[PDB]
């Protein structure tokens, strides 16, 4: 589907049989998605943005709908103000910017 | 044109009759610039992102040309370590998530 950017790229994935709202985000490199329990082992991680430094759970392999696309890879949790889909994700569904 | 997510989304884009080198930004409602010295008034704010919060300087009616696309509107300076083009500019110039 086209996204025009008038309002926040806020989309619907299914991540752990869950579903939950996740931000389109070409700015950030990976996934970092909300507080939850995630099945299998996660390595602690270090990851900064604009404001700084977070630490999070590094889940790899991790099975994510995106409106209806299918993608496998990376998932950071940890405290972030929302769920994100990084640049990981965005180019298994085959994701681009046009203008 | 039509951007790739493999490496980070950075352009070319000119700010007070300078290029700089700018990320395409879909998760930013505003557009960050990098510490630079703009004539006229502005507003103090703090925007809040990853780490946490940052204080800016707001800058309205800035024009900004991104990769020949002229645009213009509301510029944030502060110590980001990157330039970021938010929503409010990228709205401007027609761009689009596509997958
Ligand atoms: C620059 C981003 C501005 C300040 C902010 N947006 C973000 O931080 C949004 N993502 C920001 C990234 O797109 C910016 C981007 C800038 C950058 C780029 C390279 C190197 C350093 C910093 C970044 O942090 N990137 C980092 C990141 C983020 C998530 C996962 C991994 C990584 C690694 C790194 O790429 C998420 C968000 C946070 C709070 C929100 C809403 C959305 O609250 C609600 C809105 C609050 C007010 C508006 N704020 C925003 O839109």
């Amino acid at each position: 589907p086209q996204i025009t950017l008038w309002k926040r790229p806020l989309v619907t994935i299914r991540i752990g049989g869950q579903l939950k709202e996740a931000l389109l985000d070409t700015g950030a490199d990976d996934t970092v998605i909300e507080e939850m329990n995630l099945p299998g082992k996660w390595k602690p991680k270090m990851i900064g943005g604009i404001g700084g430094f977070i630490k999070v759970r590094q889940y790899d392999q991790i099975p994510v709908e995106i409106a209806g696309h299918k993608a496998i890879g990376t998932v950071l949790v940890g405290p972030t103000p929302v769920n994100i889909i990084g640049r990981n994700l965005l180019t298994q569904i085959g994701a681009t910017l046009n203008f």
